[PDB]
């Protein structure tokens, strides 16, 4: 893992200046194209990428399990759902399975610790029936986290041999925008209390005990904020570990990694946290409709660009937001030139 | 035209109910997807689309116009940019054209008013060459802006016929957003200086004479703000006139409209004035990078989807935003259901 971590290439700034030029030479006033024209730069620098902005195929990577702390009454959604919902997933009939189909994607379900028996088609990568309940004590040990991570990395990575050039993370858990929250807390050094969100339609008056088991979590746990890997183990998820992977492993490939929502946001600090070398990679998709999502943002310095409330995770948002990563190609690729028009522009 | 404005259907409830109890009942928990919800049930409520969010063939009208307010030094680009680029248009190698190929519509390139011969390719439907320098009198007359009106409603809702169900409006003419910003103002009762912006790359030190350029306008011309026709055309342009009668002609033909930026919020508050029914059919796209656009938008009471700080105009916003409301049809149709699932969620 430290080798992983250790090789995870920095960004190809002499591409980077090439793909600059070019779209300042485009048939348009300089830098009116506005954030679509930084995002080319970007892709540009990923060595993956072949020094240009460009996507082969895309691939949204949902990580499912279930929480132990599902038992302190923090979900409105029966735990079976989890299940259930992944099945589907192999199906095609949920919402991310919809929007990646519509974006040209595929999706691959994973399970990394669903408490159910073994789902047929959805890849196998169990750590255990469900992860330990947070509330009093923590979701797994350390080695745990590191190995599925490890576990994670590779098969990201083992896709872009595939031609898989653009990632998208998502996740499948009830009750998991718990630890996602208290990963944010603990990260951001905000109070729960502002970090705390309705989760998947979570009444109203039975936001104060979510609140407090997210402050029994931190409490107990005692997570080191400057430790990743210690945080995620703690008060985190297999499904949180999983999505974390994947950032990790893309990075490696030197890929581009798009994130969903709030889930993922809590994932991305935890990555950012474990390596910064990671944070050129990353590409927001969305706003979360979660109540900490703009605190969460703010410390990943990110801007989504998507205003869309949405707040069903699964990777739906990613799956949305391709299309915006391939306009940046187009007109990188396809745009005329100013020069060929005779025409010149301050 | 008063025929045209009287027969404007208003939206069918009727349908949009049916449309909201069926998203309800899929495959996720209730309003999780947020917008996206939100926006198939407006474009269930349009009687164009037979009762169901759908979206066949799409089209990008692209109204072409100089200005004489050009001659006052409000714009940096050269006058004759506005023929060159409209002459590309016809080639693919626009801004607008990559961006709609990637969202598989096609652009119709209406010239309006290009102070220029004729363009080969172009459709023509030119009023004069440029219209009147706003800054000493009117841009053009009430009888030509009617006119105008009449004609590219009637143009719009005719492409209808040959299958076209999304509309997106763009425009191309240097100096329009003296004449927008100056429209902005009157209708929004808003100072010159709190809706002028830099449009396409204008100098900050210039900017003091775009102000006085747009406030001599509203002066001398004493455009009525309850008369959306009598602001357009005495400090509005032939373009902007343009705009105006797509959405009035896609309201007709109870059709849904895509929005771009700055220009076509003008013209939107324009055609809102004329008839506010056209106002259920708008769809905004981004959030324009000019600066009236907060002030723009507020009073349209209108949110983007899209934050890109784009600022190129053409119709480039609206393409790029024509993904999303095939995912929001996607979404409707493909999604499967709770009750197939025996899943249960309050
Ligand atoms: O913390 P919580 O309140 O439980 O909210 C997080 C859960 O809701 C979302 N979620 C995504 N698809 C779903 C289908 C059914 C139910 C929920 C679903 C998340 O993917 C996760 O399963
Ligand atoms: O008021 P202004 O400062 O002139 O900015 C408005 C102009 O810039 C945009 N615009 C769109 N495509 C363009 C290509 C070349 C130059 C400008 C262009 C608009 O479409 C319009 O032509
Ligand atoms: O932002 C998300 O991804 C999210 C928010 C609430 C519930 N589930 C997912
Ligand atoms: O918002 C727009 O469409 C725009 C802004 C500046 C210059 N041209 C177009």
């Amino acid at each position: 893992l430290h080798a992983l971590l250790r090789d995870i290439p920095a960004p190809d700034a002499e591409a980077m200046a090439r793909t600059q030029q070019h779209i300042d030479g485009l048939l348009k006033p300089p830098g009116s194209l506005g954030r679509l024209e930084t995002l080319a730069v970007q892709l540009a620098g990923m060595p993956g990428l072949n020094g240009t902005p460009q996507v082969g195929e895309k691939a949204v990577l949902v990580m499912c399990a279930d929480h132990g702390v599902w038992d302190e009454g923090v979900a409105v959604s029966p735990k079976i759902v989890t299940a259930i919902q992944a099945a589907n997933m192999t199906r095609g009939t949920t919402g991310v399975c919809v929007l990646a189909a519509q974006a040209g994607a595929k999706v691959h379900v994973i399970d990394v610790g669903i408490d159910a028996e073994p789902i047929p088609g959805v890849v196998n990568m169990r750590v255990a029936r469900g992860c330990g309940n947070i509330a009093v004590g923590p979701a797994m040990s350390r080695l745990q986290a590191e190995a599925l991570l490890l576990e994670v990395s590779r098969y990201t990575c083992d896709l872009a041999q595939r031609g898989v050039t653009l990632f998208g993370v998502g996740e499948l858990g009830m009750a998991n925008t718990t630890p996602a929250a208290a990963m944010v807390s603990v990260f951001t050094g905000s109070d729960a209390k502002e970090v705390v969100g309705i989760g998947a339609n979570l009444p109203p008056s039975r936001i104060d005990n979510k609140v407090d088991v997210v402050r029994r979590a931190i409490a107990i746990n005692q997570p080191n904020p400057r430790d990743g890997i210690d945080v995620l183990s703690k008060v985190g998820g297999f499904d949180l570990v999983g999505m974390t992977g994947v950032m990790l492993g893309a990075a490696r490939c030197g890929l581009p990694v798009l994130l969903d929502g709030f889930l993922s946001y809590s994932a991305a600090l935890a990555a950012c946290q474990i390596a910064p070398a990671v944070r050129p990679y990353l590409i927001p998709s969305h706003f979360s409709a979660e109540k900490g999502a703009r605190i969460a943002l703010a410390h990943l310095s990110m801007e989504p660009y998507l205003h869309m409330a949405m707040r069903l995770g699964e990777g739906s948002g990613a799956a949305l937001a391709m299309p915006i990563v391939e306009a940046a190609c187009a007109m990188f690729h396809n745009m005329g030139e100013l020069a060929a028009s005779n025409i010149v522009l301050p």
